[PDB]
This record gives C-alpha cells, sequence and structure tokens, in this order.
C-alpha cells in the first residue's frame, strides 16, 4: 500500500527522465545530423 | 530481496503504462491527422 | 531516503530494460526487413 507512493514517483519519474533522456538524444543527433551539406 | 517485487511491477507497469500512453497518443494523432480530405 | 536506492535501480532498469526490448524489437524489424531485395 505505501510502496505505490514509489510507484507514483517511479512511474512518473520513469517516463518523465526517459523523456528527458530521449530528448536530449534527438536533439544531439538532429544537430550531428545537421553539420552536414 | 523484497523490493524487487516492486521492481517488477514497476519495470512492468513503467514500460507498459509509457506503451499505453504514446500509444493513446499515437491514436489520438491519426485520427485528428484523419478529419481531413 | 531508503526507497531512492530502488528508484536508481529501477529509473535504470526501468529505461534499460525498455531499450533491451526495443533493441531486440528493431533488430528483428530490421532484418525481416531485409531479406527482400
Amino acid at each position: 500500500e505505501k510502496t505505490n507512493l514509489e510507484i507514483i514517483i517511479l512511474e512518473g519519474t520513469a517516463v518523465i527522465a526517459m523523456f528527458f533522456w530521449l530528448l536530449l538524444v534527438i536533439i544531439l543527433r538532429t544537430v550531428k545530423r545537421a553539420n552536414g551539406g
């Protein structure tokens, strides 16, 4: 019943921290893939 | 050793709740992008 | 304060186990989509 609390902070921080990563990942990839002509 | 249990419900609910979201997200986008001609 | 520890193993194993899956998923799709000419 208590663990649930962690499930909320984990479920959110999970999909959250992920998006944050996949975000800077797409940006870094979008940039590196823009140094060409 | 016990926390693991939560890791199973979290690991699953994590990738699960995620797909569920990205799912209704692609559907809502696929629909809104289908109201045109 | 302690739960955090699990948040580290969960947050990582979360985005980790995920990539691992989406990985073998893209590979299987990349392969099946390579048996053609």
